C-alpha cells in the first residue's frame, strides 16, 4: 500500500506515534516519506547482508528474522514480512521499541539527514487528525 501524506499521519496518530518519546508526528511521517516514499512493500538490501523493510526500513541485523541474515537478533519478535502489510500496527509497534532505545530517531539514516532541524510540522499541514 502507498500512503497518502494526511492518511498516513491520522494512521500513526491512532497508533500512539503523536509525542511518542518526544517526537511529534510530522518527525515519524517525514522519516517515512524518504525511508519508503509512504510504500509498505519498501525493501532495501545493505552491504552487510541485512535488509530493510516496510514504511520505516527496519532492519533484519537487529529487529526483525527473515531467515537470511546470519547471526542476527530479532529484537521485535517478528518475521520481517510483517513489516510490508498495508495494516501498519506490527511496523509502529517495532519503531516503538527501536526510538526507546537510547538513541532516540537517529537510528534512521534518513530521519537524521533529511529530517532532523528542519519545520517538521509542514509534514502534517493542512491534515484533518
Ligand atoms: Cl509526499
Ligand atoms: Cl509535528
Ligand atoms: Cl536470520
Ligand atoms: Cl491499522
Ligand atoms: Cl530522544
Ligand atoms: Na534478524
Amino acid at each position: 500500500k502507498v500512503f497518502g501524506r494526511c492518511e498516513l499521519a491520522a494512521a500513526m496518530k491512532r497508533h500512539g506515534l503523536d509525542n511518542y518519546r518526544g517526537y511529534s508526528l510530522g518527525n515519524w511521517v517525514c522519516a517515512a516519506k524518504f525511508e519508503s516514499n509512504f510504500n509498505t512493500q519498501a525493501t532495501n538490501r545493505n552491504t552487510d547482508g541485512s535488509t530493510d523493510y516496510g514504511i520505516l526500513q527496519i532492519n533484519s541485523r537487529w529487529w526483525c528474522n527473515d531467515g537470511r541474515t546470519p547471526g542476527s537478533r530479532n529484537l521485535c519478535n517478528i518475521p520481517c514480512s510483517a513489516l510490508l502489510s498495508s495494516d501498519i500496527t506490527a511496523s509502529v509497534n517495532c519503531a516503538k521499541k527501536i526510538v526507546s532505545d537510547g538513541n532516540g530517531m537517529n537510528a534512521w539514516v534518513a530521519w537524521r539527514n533529511r529530517c532532523k532541524g528542519t519545520d517538521v510540522q509542514a509534514w502534517i499541514r493542512g491534515c484533518r487528525l
